[PDB]
């Protein structure tokens, strides 16, 4: 909302488990941070198969979306990584 500098130094972090934050949007710039921890960025999401996670995340909850762990951020290069995928599969799949 203001003073975005103030979260660029709280994605220094690495190593830590965050989760997906429905504050953002699909198909416009897909983020995925904490309150006060890291934050992501996906504008690859803008393309989309078919429909728009717009809706499919709009049914989640206040700070609910995904869950992984924060290994790798840049807030210039916009380049996250996670190690989520690494730790384990699942059952599942967003």
């Amino acid at each position: 909302k203001a003073n975005p500098w103030q979260q660029f130094a709280e994605t220094h972090n690495k190593g830590d488990r965050v989760e997906g934050k429905i504050k953002s949007i699909t198909d416009f710039g897909i983020f995925i941070g904490l309150d006060g921890g890291i934050d992501g960025l996906v504008h690859l999401s803008d393309i989309s198969w078919n429909v728009a996670g717009e809706e499919a995340v709009r049914e989640y909850k206040k700070g609910d979306e995904i869950a992984a762990v924060v290994l790798q951020v840049d807030a210039e290069r916009e380049r996250i990584s996670l190690g989520v995928k690494q730790l384990a599969e699942d059952p599942f799949n967003n």
